[PDB]
């Protein structure tokens, strides 16, 4: 099963910054979603849920379909939230009819990063969409009551390392958890991408409890959470050198995140020889906008 990358008729680099830039302003105005957080962490989670679902053993889910449109899919529970993120987007998609949704939803994160003051992404244009039943059965996106093993294990399913994986789960330190999502609370919020993720992991005081959906979750005293596949990270040994790698070089981390959520997103892709090189968007601040 091979997904060639085909470039929206007629677009270029200027198409899709226009694309960036529109998001990246509506970012600006719905200041006020999810008690100010704004929507920049919601659509990176959704950028890695559309992108999750890919399996290297028969190159099906991954972005390129953008198969998140259709009702099975958007109503994965493991997608719970989502939804929001998929409605700020639909005003984007209006006036930019042009661009595929595989293409939308990969650079409302991309966008979301860079936004929220993160690495630049570099960022392929190119996903077609394709049919409702190649849409992928729930159940691919990972479980949070589990173990390092459990990670390791179900990371290599999107032929993710060690060192990828522990660099996504940076993300973590972006946005909150909601128990009406995922029978998970707490932790406060954030809308700045930092390394922050790895900091408190190492330095603050941690606490399994039990929360009001029953399920188990580490608390800090000043509030912070962690989710049991987040703590795993510093209970595996492997994972635990890479955390403190990354708590102690926040610009190795910008850099590793970068590489390692451009692959999530282009996973299942075959790029033609002569496909355009990969796109660097400037910010809104870089641009004067
Ligand atoms: C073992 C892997 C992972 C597990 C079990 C997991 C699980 C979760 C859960 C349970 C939530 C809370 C959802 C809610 O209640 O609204 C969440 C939020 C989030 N996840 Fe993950 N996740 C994983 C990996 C990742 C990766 C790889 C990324 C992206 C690089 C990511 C990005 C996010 C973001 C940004 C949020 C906050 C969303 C918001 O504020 O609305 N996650 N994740
Ligand atoms: C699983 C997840 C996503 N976001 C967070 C979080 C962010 C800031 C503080 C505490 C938790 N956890």
């Amino acid at each position: 099963l091979v997904h060639v990358a085909s470039v929206e008729k007629g677009r270029s680099y200027e198409d899709f910054q226009k694309v960036y830039n529109a998001i990246a302003l509506k970012l600006r105005e719905d200041d006020e979603y999810d008690n100010y957080i704004g929507y920049g962490p919601v659509l990176v989670r959704l950028a890695w849920h559309i992108s999750g679902t890919w399996d290297k053993h028969d190159n099906t889910g991954g972005s390129y379909g953008g198969t998140y449109r259709f009702k099975k899919e958007f109503n994965d529970p493991s997608n719970a939230g989502l939804q929001n993120g998929f409605k700020f987007l639909e005003p984007i998609h209006k006036e930019f009819p042009w661009i595929s949704s595989g293409d939308l939803f990969s650079l409302g994160g991309v966008t979301a990063v860079q936004e929220m003051q993160g690495p630049k992404i570099p960022w392929r244009c190119g996903r077609v969409d394709t049919p409702e039943d190649t849409t992928p059965d729930n159940g691919r996106l990972p479980d949070a009551d589990k173990d390092a093993g459990y990670v390791r294990t179900f990371f290599q399913r999107l032929n993710m390392n060690d060192r990828e994986v522990v660099a996504l789960m940076g993300a973590h330190a972006l946005g909150k958890t909601h128990l009406k999502n995922s029978g998970y609370e707490g932790g406060g919020a954030n809308n700045v991408f930092t390394n922050e993720f790895y900091l408190n992991l190492l330095n603050e005081d941690w606490k399994l409890e039990k929360n009001d959906a029953n399920n188990e979750q580490w608390d800090s005293k000043s509030g912070y959470m962690m989710l049991p596949t987040d703590y795993s990270l510093i209970q595996d040994p492997k994972y635990l050198s890479i955390v403190k790698e990354y708590a102690n070089d926040q610009d190795k981390f910008f850099k590793d995140f970068s590489k390692a959520f451009e692959k999530l997103l282009e996973n299942g892709i075959t790029f033609p020889k002569d496909a355009p090189s990969p796109f660097i968007f400037k910010t809104l601040e870089e641009q004067g906008l």
